[PDB]
């Protein structure tokens, strides 16, 4: 694998990438989950809120108009 030299691949780079990658992995995953759960939660709650308010509004208007009529 053109790695016969074994001189351009010390241990410093190995460990460095190990921790570095690990840190970026957890940070990236955690951040993605936070933004994913936050956006999804806000999207579901917001959507339901609008749908609920709209349904109640139209239902109340038609119900009130019909009853009053």
């Amino acid at each position: 694998m053109a790695s016969a030299i074994t001189a351009l691949t010390p241990n410093q780079v190995n460990d460095e990438l190990n921790k570095m990658q690990a840190f970026i992995r957890k940070e990236a995953e955690e951040k993605a989950k936070e933004i994913q759960l936050k956006a999804d939660q806000e999207y579901e709650i917001e959507k339901t809120n609008i749908v609920r308010n709209e349904t109640n509004n139209i239902d109340g208007n038609f119900k009130s108009k019909l009853k009053k009529a």
